């Protein structure tokens, strides 16, 4: 599914990420838009072997399962085509465990480079939530 700007916005809000660990919702949404451009069937492989997976890109050398990545954790408990479903939960859900691993959402190399920072507020303006 490639979600409209808002209606992530407000499935993000509905699933309490506006504002978790003190993240405005503009953060999460600008964090999917440079990972996935909010296309929850995203994938891309990373160099060492791993894969990162839907709209929040989530990395299987630590978060998620597919069976393909040695070496590698699933501490979100979760296999990483269930971050691939129209159904955000399990990608929000695994998010939450990252954000709170220690460095925030400096965990997501493209918030740190496009999101951390700037005018985030602009990704939820003018949405109904
Ligand atoms: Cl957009
Ligand atoms: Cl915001
Ligand atoms: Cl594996
Ligand atoms: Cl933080
Ligand atoms: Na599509
Ligand atoms: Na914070
Ligand atoms: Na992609
Ligand atoms: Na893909
Ligand atoms: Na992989
Ligand atoms: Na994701
Ligand atoms: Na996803
Ligand atoms: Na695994």
């Amino acid at each position: 599914k490639v979600f409209g700007r808002c209606e992530l916005a407000a499935a993000m809000k509905r699933h309490g990420l506006d504002n978790y660990r003190g993240y405005s919702l503009g953060n999460w949404v600008c964090a999917a838009k440079f990972e996935s451009n909010f296309n929850t069937q995203a994938t891309n492989r990373n160099t060492d072997g791993s894969t990162d997976y839907g709209i929040l890109q989530i990395n299987s050398r630590w978060w998620c399962n597919d069976g393909r990545t040695p070496g590698s954790r699933n501490l979100c408990n979760i296999p990483c085509s269930a971050l691939l479903s129209s159904d955000i939960t399990a990608s929000v859900n695994c998010a939450k465990k990252i954000v709170s691993d220690g460095n925030g959402m400096n965990a997501w190399v493209a918030w740190r480079n496009r999101c951390k920072g700037t005018d985030v507020q602009a990704w939820i303006r003018g949405c109904r939530l």
